[PDB]
């Protein structure tokens, strides 16, 4: 029969990532703006089984290799929108820049109907890198800090390449992401579910390892599905074009309240913040747990994951010494994007979803 | 000619108040839900000139007097919606309760097409009175505190009288209100504009008198027009009926940032929070300034106001020792109300509006 017709064709670079995996779902929903969408999903690893059960055309490609990327993406003549939702896993400015340049150099000369490039960075734009920050609430008019942030390099490539080629652009700066991918290098919900699961397995309480300040302060986050919706909005709506845009759930929460919910969701005792205690390292608490995780996977018949891949304990340790990082959604709301989530409900939805996918044990 | 036709008829109780004055405007806009609206506006004082220039039918009535209230409101047979946006100016539970009972007892037996009662209370529901608070973000499922809050008494009357008479109800709990009325007993924007104006008049800097914590913490507020919109939404939309609902602008701000903007708006030097200083009383700083204000009114040809009526320095002193009071808008958003304001823009809009109305001097 005949070749299928699509209104829009997405290239999702980082399709196994915390946002890319949500784009793989949201782009294929019937009422999604710009649909019907065809989705090409790029990542470096072989396609996981969980993603092979989705109507996404997977392209295995190391996007840090220019020749390989040209070979794999230059045939894709029908792309209309690029969603760059990847990073190399370190803060190296040049390796990250190379990945994004390779996508653009392979696609721009070959996709005659290309319209738009979405670049995903983050709120680290406002306060620095992990290796003086702005005061908050963070707004998109704040200037770059004088530090070597790879986000700066990615933006500079975006502006140059889109300007030369009459393409529109958007920069998306999500808050901390609440999502479900077990292949992410920075997935807080999965990290905390894994910790809770190990505590439950060992008959131990859910002990909060963080700082006092992070227990009590206001924090914010963004559901991965909302980031997907926001990127799609900017890809399709002329009002959003050529803009830098924050993305968060629209509300605030406290880790104190999340912690209680996490313990309830796993049916275990909570030990909250104890007055006078200093933060301890969750990465250190978990450093010898690789074989315990392997045993838990086997006992619960989970999708097989390596502990350091499903969990990022180092990233929880950063979250638990952070404060004063709230970002503003006013610019997006003023431009007409009114999407939101209840963050407490979002956190629980992500636990539910990871259980459905068999990444984390069911409640017992 | 013929009697005019209206779709809805509002009784705004407290029409000179910080929210009632905004209802007097929003209800008469062409695209307001439930329109066209007829507006009866009730307050105790003689109608101010500023309000007489609006298409509102003013009813001067002391609503604490039952016989008087019956006499003045029982003839109003066409009322469809009540907006109770008043309080007596003290925390006395019985005088406040009497005012609201008198409205209901005068209207319910006489307005055959009455549909709905909107009751405005506030976030003090969650943390106590001015004479242990809940942790935040505050949500509408939080139980009453064991304290004598007149809000409890008002709610109890609302539920009883609406239930007996097959009426719908809503309870609105606004955050700190950003508005323009110079007749309010609690108008923070006007209070701070008056302080700034006195500082400017005396060739003094805009000295922040508050606490460290209130300078740096996250705070929230609500534009009076947004409270009006929210009350009207609940009055007209079946989804919102019989609900307790918070109302805020949807974002957060810091007083540190507001203070800089206030100084810029008045063209004067800012002295922000100074490390190590304790809060001082703005009420004490201003206690002898009544005649200075009279002179400023005369010199700038302002609408004549008494200092203690246009400004509430005591209320600024409470704002400047408050922290941890953020409220959630998730319930309203989940029920479909997506109204919002940028709080920094709202604050400036209120300064602009008070200058337009000649309550506060123009920029010079
Ligand atoms: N996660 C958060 O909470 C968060 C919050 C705010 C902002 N951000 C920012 O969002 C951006 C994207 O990160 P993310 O967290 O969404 O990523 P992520 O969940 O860690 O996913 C990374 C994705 O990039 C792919 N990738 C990495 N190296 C690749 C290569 N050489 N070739 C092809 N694919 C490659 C990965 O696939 P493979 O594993 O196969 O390589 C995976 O699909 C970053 O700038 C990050 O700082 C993240
Ligand atoms: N202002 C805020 O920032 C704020 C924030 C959150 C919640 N709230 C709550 O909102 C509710 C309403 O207060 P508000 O601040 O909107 O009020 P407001 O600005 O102080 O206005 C009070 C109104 O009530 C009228 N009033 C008072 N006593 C009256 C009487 N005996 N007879 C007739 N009218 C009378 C006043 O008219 P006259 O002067 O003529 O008497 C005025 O119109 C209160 O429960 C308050 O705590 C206020
Ligand atoms: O937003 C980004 O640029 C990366 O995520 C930062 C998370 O914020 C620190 C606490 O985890
Ligand atoms: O919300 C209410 O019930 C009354 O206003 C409270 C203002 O909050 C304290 C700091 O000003």
């Amino acid at each position: 029969g005949v070749c299928k017709s699509y209104k829009s064709v997405a290239l999702v670079v980082g399709v196994t990532g915390i946002v890319g995996s949500s784009l793989a779902e949201v782009l294929k929903l019937p009422d999604t703006p710009g649909g019907p969408w065809k989705v090409y999903g790029v990542a470096r690893r072989p396609c996981p089984v969980w993603l092979a059960k989705k109507p996404v055309e997977y392209i295995q490609c190391d996007v840090s290799n220019n020749q390989e990327t040209i070979s794999k993406l230059s045939p894709l003549k029908d792309i209309t929108h690029i969603f760059y939702v990847s990073w190399i896993g370190s803060e190296d400015c040049q390796t990250n820049a190379t990945m994004f340049k390779n996508i653009l150099n392979s696609v721009i000369p070959n996709a005659s109907n290309l319209q738009h490039v979405c670049l995903q960075t983050g709120i680290k734009h406002y306060f620095g890198i992990f290796e003086v920050p702005h005061d908050s609430p963070f707004t998109e008019d704040l200037p770059r800090l004088n530090v070597p942030n790879f986000y700066h390099d990615l933006e500079d490539i975006l502006y140059e390449e889109t300007g030369k080629n009459n393409l529109t652009w958007s920069v998306h700066r999500p808050a901390l992401v609440f999502g479900f991918s077990p292949c992410s290098m920075m997935n807080i919900v999965s990290t905390l579910c894994v910790y809770a699961t190990i505590c439950k397995h060992e008959n131990k309480a859910l002990v909060y390892p963080g700082s006092k300040n992070s227990w009590n302060c206001y924090a914010d986050a963004v559901d991965a599905d909302l980031v997907a919706e926001h990127e799609i909005w900017a890809a399709v709506d002329p009002k959003a074009k050529n803009q830098v845009l924050n993305c968060n759930n629209g509300d605030v929460f406290k880790w104190k309240h999340i912690w209680k919910k996490l313990a309830e969701e796993f049916g275990i005792e909570m030990v909250g913040y104890v007055e006078g205690k200093e933060q301890v390292s969750l990465a250190e608490l978990m450093k010898d747990k690789d074989q315990v995780w392997d045993e838990i996977v086997k006992k619960n018949n989970l999708v097989p994951t390596k502990l350091k891949e499903i969990a990022a304990f180092w990233f929880a340790d950063i979250a638990f010494c952070s404060e004063n990082l709230i970002s503003s959604m006013n610019k997006s709301k003023e431009l007409g994007f009114l999407g939101f989530r209840n963050s407490m409900k979002s956190f629980v939805s992500c636990i539910d979803k990871m259980r459905d996918y068999r990444f984390i044990p069911k409640a017992f």
